[PDB]
């Protein structure tokens, strides 16, 4: 997975702020000024922002979970459209303190807000008088603006990935204090001291900020289902041997004796079982009950069969 | 996209059926005969696969849409599992007479299915007499069985995936008057003559209908996405061109002349202008206006603005 420089130059990846907000810790990711404006090397966003594109593939392939934070007006919006595009998470409002170094506490809110939606649906809130119900309203409110994204993340993420590394300081410290590793996108008046895979660039453009989250999110996708990668393993090899071959092989592979197979579906009165012929074999429960009527076997188990 | 005929072999997709079973319009197709049953020729299905894998990612392409067909027992749950893992529509319970050639009935036989779920749930049906409820409930059972898997298709498909021809003909022959073209799996005992793009394979193995779903719903995703197809663009061509180059020449893209631009957000008061700065600007609305204070332009407009 890569980004082009033709198509980073395009969306405005290079353009830095004024030099006059520069920290200088960004110098060895600047090309130069034109106009008392910093302009950013793409020449090291490229391998940079590819090398955590690589990381981030391998992270999700291991079924890991990825946070999106961005809650600026350029990032708010397509944050949200690049996790849900993914199966993933994000923060997108406002970054509560603690929402991931007292997880334990978020944990219980999640099941808070859960509660309240419930009432706000079922007629609880109408019971209530105008000023209580405006009290669980306002709650569900704050509750939805801050967790709405992670509800489902059910523990901590394996990765963050960040939109303004100094407009997320908060989360992005979190985050180094739990060991999770962060990614993000630097600008040329940010500290990148906090990041663990920066990549320099504009985080202020909307067209920017799609470009990246739109390549993290295809090789997110990429990890969870191996589609393009279990495909290029068919180039890897020699696979010219004739059917013929192939099959006169598999008829030697018989050997010796009734068959051995493995259950693979248990539904009352229906046993499934995987002996590799034609079809599966439906077997009567009966064959498989102890003297007291329970099932002995479970789905995976092994067993045998009469041919 | 392809599946390895050693893939093929291991999930039992070349086993036909006992040759007194078969159709002789099947022969093309097979390989020979062992101990009176008919085994598949997989040199024939690998480049047939092929073949309709390619077609079926060009039709998702240009966001076709794809109906899954498959109710015997093999294929049933499967075929649920794969359309829903490529956020296509499936058949898996069983085959409606003018499902595809009376398509403006079914549509209005969705409505009421929506109507008759509503029902169920705000208690419609606990205010009816026993007799009348169950009436209802067995319509709703009825309708969500047969159209459960496309309520939200919206139009008629733009291709069937068909696991086992025969058992499915009603269906393969209303696409066929449709001209709708049909993708199947045709076992040795089928008509392969409804098929516009056959697929010559074991249909009574899960496993065999499995390694099937799995390489169509890939395909599917890889079309609607083009994941791996923009990726492999950056191959095609020399890309070496330095930064420095390309910066000093994007500088000289500057002429003449206050700035052009496209609208790209409308929100009260707040109108959003990509002039491909570092950030899009945002005007206020009144610049926009017209003498009766109404919006005069909508978001995609091309606009100007003053630098
Ligand atoms: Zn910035
Ligand atoms: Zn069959």
């Amino acid at each position: 997975a890569t980004v082009s420089m033709r198509d980073m130059l395009k969306a405005g990846v290079h353009f830095g702020h004024q030099t006059r907000y520069w920290n200088p810790k960004m110098k060895p990711f600047i090309f130069g000024a034109r106009n008392k404006v910093h302009i950013i090397n793409l020449e090291k966003t490229v391998p940079m922002f590819n090398e955590a594109l690589a990381e981030l593939n391998k992270i999700a392939s291991r079924k890991g979970k990825i946070l999106f934070v961005g809650t600026k007006r350029a990032a708010s919006e397509a944050v949200k459209d690049a996790a849900l595009s993914c199966d993933q998470f994000f923060v997108n409002h406002r970054w509560l303190g603690g929402m991931l170094t007292n997880w334990k506490t978020v944990r219980q809110s999640i099941k808070r807000l859960k509660d309240l939606e419930t009432q706000s649906q079922d007629g609880t809130f109408d019971k209530l008088t105008k000023k209580e119900a405006l009290m669980r309203t306002r709650e569900l409110e704050k509750l939805e603006n801050s967790l709405g994204g992670i509800k489902d993340m059910g523990g901590l993420p394996d990765a963050l990935f960040v939109i303004d590394a100094d407009h997320e300081h908060i989360a992005i410290k979190e985050a180094n204090n739990l060991g999770i590793p962060v990614f993000a996108i630097v600008d040329t008046n940010s500290d990148p001291d906090g990041v663990d895979f920066v990549i320099p660039g504009n985080d202020d453009a909307i067209r920017a900020v799609t470009l990246y989250l739109g390549a993290v999110a295809a090789t997110v996708r990429e990890g969870r289902s191996q589609d393009l990668a279990s495909q290029a393993e068919e180039s890897l090899y020699f696979q010219g041997e004739s059917f013929a071959q192939l099959f006169e092989e598999s008829l030697k592979e018989i050997e010796t004796r009734i068959v051995r197979g493995v259950v693979v579906a248990i539904d009352k009165d229906v046993v499934l079982v995987d002996a590799g012929l034609k079809s599966e074999s439906a077997i009567p429960a009966e064959q498989f009950k102890n003297a007291q009527g329970e099932l002995e076997i479970q789905v995976g188990d092994e067993v045998d069969v009469a041919l």
